[PDB]
């Protein structure tokens, strides 16, 4: 003799020892990224090609 | 004489010694992957090509 069993309810596991099907469908995906940058240029110049006489002292 | 046998119920195994057909259909597939990376560059420079006279001491 087994216990009371419902009629219209689905067959769910209810006690220790009942079986149940697992459908393994796992799909995980993670990601990350980053960056950084910096820059600097400089260029100076000056040239007195032909100096007049009254400025030759400087 | 064999025991009571139902009429409309399907032929399921009920006692020790009854036979039952298993349809082996197994298909499992798992996978995983990962990665990582890092990078760094640097480049500095400085050059005094033509130094004026009043700065020659530095």
């Amino acid at each position: 003799n087994y216990g009371y069993q419902p009629l219209f309810e689905d067959r769910r596991p209810r006690n220790i020892g009942d079986t149940l099907t697992i459908v393994l469908q796992e799909n995980v995906s993670a990601s990350k990224s980053s960056s950084a940058n910096a820059s600097r240029d400089g260029k100076t110049s000056f040239g007195f090609d032909t100096v007049p006489r009254y400025l030759q002292g400087l």
